[PDB]
């Protein structure tokens, strides 16, 4: 049986995707665990599993059900913006991470811009990934939450295990989520952290309003955020730089033309990999989709490359076209009730981060054959381990 997923190489799509979107759209795969699953890879098919609530996120954490991988959070943690919602926090939880907060912007920018000041003064080959995507990332989710900016390589490093993506549940995982969460709580109880999101959480927290919500979802809510902000973010720009080191035409565009980069980002999202595996649904009706009848209680993967690629909704679909009448109706930000609560945050961190880099070496490239990047195995994103560029 067909065995997902397919390739963790995040600069080239493997040519099965395509022939399995036209043949057959939605299919029985195995993953990693041993479970049965569906692999839906067509645009319309995974919008149609996207939108519905029946194909259900918090039900892939039931006891027994068919796995994609192994649990990394406490299971009630998978419904975290459902129990968000309940809490009534979601307006305060997207006032807080959104990108025009006063001077984040101009935070980023120059973060970015002493980032690469640093890697210049210390001369190529320089480390894109280690050394300027994911501390711009980090550097980020620390001002968005409120917290030390010299907390964050910690809180950071607790990521490339908690993001696994394992047969078996994982031990680290649970020593560093503990931890993360002690942290968090004890950023609650800080009088000094009045600012950004677990500034404003805090001050929930002490709000006869708020008085029935748990200490541990406040905790959680700064976890989570940090986590899949930061894995988001930095694993997306890391990849997208790829893809624009690898379009010199699109990178002298961009770099004549950074009013476009907007735009380009936008296709960079379209075309991106960084998701290792298909977004995991399960059944809770039996449910037609294309030709199959997903019965309760089945597993359901969403691919979005399967989606962004699909020649039907994005005609040729592996070229970067800026000015496609579609452009944000990809799926890289997921779709349904569950769509990324980070979007415009993400947006904002890759296209400062682009501007910044192009503007300070606009002759980028790669320092390696494309071929020596060492793609991280059983991980929930793809992305190489270090990205080395001479300018
Ligand atoms: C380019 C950057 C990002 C990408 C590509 C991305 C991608 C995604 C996708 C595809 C989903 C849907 C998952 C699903 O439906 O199963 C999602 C959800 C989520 N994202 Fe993002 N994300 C990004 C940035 C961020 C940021 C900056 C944050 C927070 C600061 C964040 C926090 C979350 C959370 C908490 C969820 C869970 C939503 C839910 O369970 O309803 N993401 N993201
Ligand atoms: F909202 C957040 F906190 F961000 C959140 C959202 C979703 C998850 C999630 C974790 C795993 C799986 C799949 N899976 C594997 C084994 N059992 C279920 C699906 C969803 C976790 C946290
Ligand atoms: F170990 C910690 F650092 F504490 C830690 C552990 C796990 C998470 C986590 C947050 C969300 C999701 C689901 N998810 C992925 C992309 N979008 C949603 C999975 C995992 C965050 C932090």
């Amino acid at each position: 049986l067909l065995e997902v997923p397919f390739s963790a190489r995040g600069d080239r799509i493997p040519d099965a995707v395509a022939e399995l979107r036209t043949r057959e759209p939605i299919r029985k795969v195995r993953t990693i665990t041993g479970a049965e699953a569906w692999l839906v890879s067509s645009y319309a098919l995974c919008t149609q599993v996207l939108e519905d609530r029946r194909f259900s996120m918090k039900e892939t954490a039931a006891a027994g059900a068919p796995r994609l991988n192994a649990l990394t959070v406490p299971p009630e943690v998978v419904n975290n913006m459902g129990n968000i919602a309940d809490a009534g926090l979601r307006k305060a939880v997207m006032k807080a991470i959104t990108p025009k907060a006063p001077g984040l912007e101009q935070f980023l920018r120059d973060t970015a811009n002493s980032l690469l000041d640093n890697l210049i003064t210390e001369g190529a080959p320089a480390d894109l990934r280690n050394d300027f995507a994911d501390p711009l990332a980090t550097a980020l989710h620390c001002k968005v939450l409120g917290i030390p900016q010299e907390d964050g390589p910690k809180l950071f490093r607790s990521l490339s295990i908690a993001f696994m993506s394992s047969a078996d549940p994982i031990p680290a995982a649970k020593i560093n989520w503990d931890r993360d969460i002690e942290y968090m709580a004890g950023i609650l109880e800080n009088p000094n952290i009045t600012t950004g999101l677990m500034g404003e959480l805090s001050r929930l927290r002490k709000d006869p309003a708020y008085s029935h919500v748990s200490d541990e979802l406040f905790a959680t809510i700064g976890v989570t955020f940090f986590g899949a902000g930061v894995i988001s973010t930095g694993s997306f720009l890391t990849t997208a730089l790829i893809s624009l080191i690898q379009r010199p035409q699109l990178r002298n565009l961009l770099h004549e033309k950074p009013e476009l980069i907007p735009a380009g980002v936008e296709e960079l999202l379209r075309i991106n990999l960084s998701f290792a595996d298909g977004l995991p649904r399960l059944a809770t009706a039996d449910i037609q989709v294309g030709d199959v009848l997903v019965r309760k209680g089945e597993l359901v993967l969403v691919l979005l490359e399967g989606a962004n690629f699909d020649p039907e909704h994005f005609p040729n679909p592996g070229s970067i076209e800026l000015d496609r009448p579609n452009p944000t109706s990809h799926l890289a930000f997921g779709r349904g009730q569950h769509f990324c609560p980070g979007s415009a945050l993400g947006r904002r961190h890759a296209q400062i981060g682009i501007e910044a880099l192009l503007k300070k070496m606009p002759g980028v490239d790669l320092a390696v054959p494309i071929d020596q990047l060492v793609w991280r195995t059983r991980f929930q994103r793809r992305i190489p381990e270090r990205l080395p560029v001479l300018w």
